[PDB]
């Protein structure tokens, strides 16, 4: 899960 | 992409 919790950090601003 | 948005925002914890 460590990706998809990357870019959804990344997509959020 | 809102759904994308709110998706992340729950998601992350």
């Amino acid at each position: 899960f460590k990706r998809i919790v990357q870019r959804c950090k990344d997509f959020l601003r």
